[PDB]
């Protein structure tokens, strides 16, 4: 040990960052749909679709900024400061005492009939998204740099708890903050995430006295020659183009991953959900985000075992040494989880034909089937097993494959390509929704899937996952053969 | 080249042997139900089960004969002689001139009113099964020995066409012979397989003059010490205990393979099958064995593609160099096909609730759904890909991982474990048919599956195949570390 404080200061900062991030996306659409905004509903989702995507587009630029100009520590501080400044807009816009400061005059009782005061909301969203795009891309390698000088095993062990803290913050936000947002006034529900950002900034500032940092280079990106004699830059360029095909092959995996996250909650909305006494009954309601945190909960239990049992056993028998094989195992478990979800949806669609039951979640009535929500546990357990394999291995591969001088940008680029997979999936959902294909044709999310063929969509996702698993296996073998032997 | 005749003489012998083998199992049950036997369905099906039991159980002993007493090449001839002697019984029984010679005089024209010619038919079954068991264990290593002195690539290339010939003989028998036994004179229907056996014996005898044989090693099995000197007999035991777990983990693969092979035909019986002009109409009928040969047809096209395109590309890229990895790839395609079959059956079971069309195949009415049989093409393209990946690789692994002295015995043990897997699959099918689990509860095979749940059975088979794929991948790494690392 000895560097436990430097790891703790990064883990707590990441946890608070994740709590703040899920404090916004969980109920951004519902907050924009009501009281002083009253957007019709189509642009309320557009704001979220722009924020998620500004989170990805600005990640390589933040990585380049923290490698050429800033030292990846001052860059994290600057990103958290802009991130903190953009948080205050939501609590200031939810409180009537300060609403008139950012907006001219809006005191509508309820939505009566362009979009009121947009510039403040869009500025806050832009700053928050650019802060998130930089914080992830820089803190993911920065945290691993503390235990970097102990071999890849220490880095993998650190990334295990890094993802564990990411998921614990997500649960603390989706369960606690989102419940306060939905029932208690929006003011507290948007003041808590701002407090979390402030605490994360304070923790990073306090802990940067034990952090092991590195100075910016500033002459590593200007030497990206593509006209072909300098040395020590060639193998930095060669190792950068060598990993581009690996990142590209991960795009279908990201597509399937994000589409499953999108559709699993929608399917869970149409299952029988038990009511927790006087927590979801009159006059409160069950927050929708509570159905989103099913992946994370199983992760809080899987990662410890995976760090105490699975990893030691695999290392003892020399099984799965490289991260690219762990990614393939995660992709296979993703395919299994998609097939299980399709099997469950096939049974669920045959039950909404006899009888349905109305249930209220987000003050929206859903015609669920007489099938317990806990029948969806097997697919969530499979996807959690996949994420503790694929998600952690992808981060550690993006860490260990990047050049030393070009380290945050490559990790940023990784987070960019994930975003590329997020929007390709949304295009896939709009491709099966055309009149030619009846799959998922009942409008947007949080609607009604009793007339949708979600099981066929799940089977298609599983088939795509299998094909991209084979392609990724081929590319990972062609990468490992060159890396281990030729390099 | 140079040894092209020694390979053709074995390929033609295997083709004729396979044609004779499928000339029996294709219509043995229907033959025992009518004319001289008039057996009940239970005992007629038990006869086929006993025949399979002799085919699988006696293979290791047939291999031990070829290594300890006979010279393999002589063992194949001795087994083929008994095989031919046991084949004449069926044509003799079907012929009215010789039926009285076989047992007494039976004229149960309508089966108005406990086995007739039980000793004759049981001896014919036993000798035929023992001959098949001895041929299979000794024809594959003897065939591969002709090109053994050119490297593993030559052995794999020979096994490709060996499996191609196995499938071509199966198509020639199931398509040609089974049509003759079902619609036209039946005495020639069993006379053709006997002629095939006689031709195979003559071909092997003629090709014995170019065959590269090996001398028997009598003192090879007596050195199986299990208490713990000489040398090179320890290695033969070290390389025998080390391959047992691979076969043990392949047992569930054979389970899934055989159950999936039977249930695919069972489901194909309940799909809309086009009538082929005046070949299946009055007064003839579509042979059921044709619906069994649809897989083998897909094999006659994939092997030429694999031998000329897939194999060179994989070889010139360092992809899939070992047989165990190819077995794993085939096992993955098996669970993909099982999932595809479950998806198709889920749609087929929804259609039979509205409309069912009657069709006649085995002179028996089936209430098929209004869905073309060609929708089975995808699920058959995958098991076609698996067999050209898993079936060939398993044979080449059993050939290459066996000690030089003990080759036929190990090959026979491979088929014995395949039969063990087949019987475990039969037990599994009998397990889901209990009152507690409603899956596949409508009596025996070749019946009505519209009240069954075959999609659930397919999904369970897919899950079992995935689990055994993971297990086989775990053990295959623990075995390949003793091939060129420890050894």
């Amino acid at each position: 040990a000895g560097r436990r404080a430097a790891c703790g200061a990064v883990l707590l900062t990441e946890l608070l960052e994740r709590a703040a991030f899920y404090g916004i996306t969980s109920n951004l659409v519902l907050f924009l749909n009501g009281a002083p905004f009253c957007w019709e509903g189509a642009q309320a989702s557009e704001a979220l679709l722009l924020f998620m995507g500004l989170t990805y587009l600005g990640s390589p630029f933040g990585g380049w900024l923290a490698d050429a100009r800033l030292g990846r520590a001052r860059a994290i501080l600057l990103s958290l400061a802009l991130y903190l400044l953009g948080m205050l807009a939501f609590p200031l816009l939810a409180a009537p005492a300060t609403r008139a400061a950012l907006c001219g005059s809006a005191r509508l009782l309820n939505c009566t009939a362009a979009r009121c005061c947009s510039p403040a909301t869009f500025a806050g969203l832009v700053l928050v998204g650019l802060g998130v795009a930089t914080v992830k891309a820089n803190i993911t390698p920065f945290g691993a740099d503390q235990v970097k000088d102990r071999g890849p095993e220490a880095t993998r062990r650190f990334f295990n708890w890094f993802y564990w803290s990411i998921n614990l913050g997500a649960i603390l936000s989706l369960g606690g903050i989102a419940y306060i947002q939905q029932n208690v006034s929006f003011v507290t529900g948007y003041a808590i995430p701002t407090v979390c950002v402030g605490l994360a900034f304070v923790v990073f500032l306090c802990g940067q006295s034990v952090f092991i940092t590195k100075p910016p280079d500033g002459s590593a990106f200007t030497d990206m020659f593509k006209i072909l004699f300098t040395e020590e830059k060639v193998e930095d360029v060669k190792a950068l183009v060598k990993i581009v095909p690996v990142f590209l092959a991960l795009i279908p995996y990201w597509t399937v991953y994000f589409q499953m996250q999108t559709t699993y909650v929608l399917q869970s909305l149409h299952l029988r959900i038990p009511e927790i006494s006087n927590i979801t009954t009159t006059p409160h309601t069950l927050p929708a985000a509570w159905l989103t945190m099913f992946d994370a909960v199983l992760i809080l239990l899987l990662i410890p075992l995976k760090d105490k049992l699975v990893d030691p056993i695999l290392r003892r028998h020399g099984l799965l040494p490289s991260s690219l094989k762990r990614i393939a195992v995660g992709m296979f478990f993703v395919m299994c989880s998609a097939f299980a979800a399709g099997i469950l949806e096939s049974k669920r669609l045959n039950l909404v034909k006899e009888k349905t039951i109305n249930q209220t979640i987000g003050n929206v009535v859903y015609h669920a089937a007489d099938l317990s929500l806990w029948w969806q546990v097997p697919q969530y357990l499979l996807i959690g097993i996949s994420e503790i394999f694929a998600s952690i291995a992808g981060l550690e591969f993006a860490y260990s494959a990047a050049p030393k001088s070009m380290q945050s940008a490559i990790m940023g680029l990784f987070f960019f390509f994930s975003g590329v997979g997020s929007f390709v999936g949304s295009g896939l959902l709009a491709l099966v929704s055309i009149k030619a294909i009846g799959w998922m044709s009942s409008h947007t999310d949080f609607g009604n899937i009793n007339g949708c063929y979600l099981n066929y969509y799940f089977f298609l996702l599983a088939a795509i996952q299998g094909a991209t698993l084979l392609l990724f296996l081929i590319i990972s073998v062609k990468y490992d053969h060159h890396r281990d032997h030729q390099r």
